[PDB]
């Protein structure tokens, strides 16, 4: 039937200030840095011990919540310049067999280099750790779906960067997999025609978030009207004073096109139809892919913030 289509016409719930406020105090910073981002801050290329680490930490951290989350690791092998390797998506999903999840993805590995290590703080373990914060601190509210046809997905993907140079063939290993096995797995089972593709409202993926001052621009069209939504989030919550250290003028969210093309864990979804709101800056973080995107340049009170309009956002989207 038409049900693939709902996505289209889906509006939010829209919170009061008084909602808002409530979802400002609910979120710790704080706990997330201790708790979700420094275990994270470690060489997690895959089959190192640290990707191994990375995968059981999301897990258990996951799985310690009320929420029905049900995990799946997507487990493969490639060929790679450096030789054949394993490689473990994590998909931790709510109410699987709802024909329509909301998903929130960002990449768990770290880009190998040569030795001080490269540990990827915003690239991607603070976009890990904010997916954390937000099953954390929505756990209350998401338990209720235990109990229309649309629920949360959180999507870790491993494997996202090249071993070597980027190319097709190097990079994107997890997203590449998980994209083609989701376009051919009918959705909901016994349904013709529709995959689990059909049933992915809107791919959400964090990416090189925690430096100063980010900008990601509105890349496209069709995700448009929510990333119109996280500029009205941000803009109530800074008129409420719930955000820090944040301007009007540096606001993150500026409704301004992008020029080029941003390879990364979206491509292999957006080309097969799949609606992608890309939560990554322009430009990116100054420090990207030195030994210098660590936990020293980041910037707590921007994680914060974005914490606080992301989870609005995703509460207004499920109607919590």
């Amino acid at each position: 039937s038409a049900w693939p289509e709902e996505k289209n016409y889906h509006q939010p719930a829209i919170l009061n200030s008084s909602a808002l406020r409530q979802i400002a105090e609910g979120t710790s910073i704080s706990e997330m840095w201790q708790n979700d981002l420094q275990p994270l801050l470690i060489e997690r290329y895959p089959g190192s011990p640290g990707s191994y680490a990375a995968r059981q930490h999301i897990m258990q951290r996951i799985q310690r919540l009320q929420a029905d989350w049900v995990l799946e690791i997507d487990t493969f092998l490639s060929q790679t310049p450096e030789g054949e390797r394993s490689f473990s998506n994590i998909i931790s999903t709510l109410n699987p067999t709802a024909k329509r999840h909301l998903v929130l993805a960002c990449h768990y590995d770290s880009k190998y280099f040569s030795h001080r290590v490269f540990v990827g703080a915003t690239d991607s373990a603070v976009p890990c750790a904010m997916m954390l914060e937000l099953a954390r601190a929505l756990d209350k509210k998401l338990l209720s779906l235990k109990t229309p046809d649309l629920s949360l997905q959180l999507i870790f993907f491993d494997g996202e960067e090249a071993f070597l140079h980027w190319s097709p063939q190097d990079s994107l290993y997890g997203s590449r997999h998980l994209a083609a096995k989701m376009a051919s797995t009918p959705h909901p089972p016994g349904a013709r025609g529709t995959s689990q593709l059909h049933g992915m409202d809107l791919l959400v993926l964090l990416d090189l978030i925690g430096a100063p001052n980010p900008t990601f621009p509105n890349f496209f069209p069709n995700s448009a009207r929510w990333f119109e939504r996280l500029q009205a989030i941000e803009h109530e919550l800074h008129e409420l004073g719930l955000l820090k250290d944040h301007s009007l003028e540096g606001r993150y969210f500026q409704n301004y096109s992008y020029g080029g093309v941003i390879q990364d864990d979206h491509i292999p979804f957006l080309r097969r139809g799949v609606p992608v709101l890309h939560l990554i800056p322009s430009p990116f973080p100054e420090v990207w892919h030195t030994m210098d995107d660590n936990e020293e340049n980041l910037d707590e009170s921007t994680i914060d913030n974005l914490n606080k309009i992301l989870q609005v956002f995703v509460l207004e989207y499920l109607h919590l």
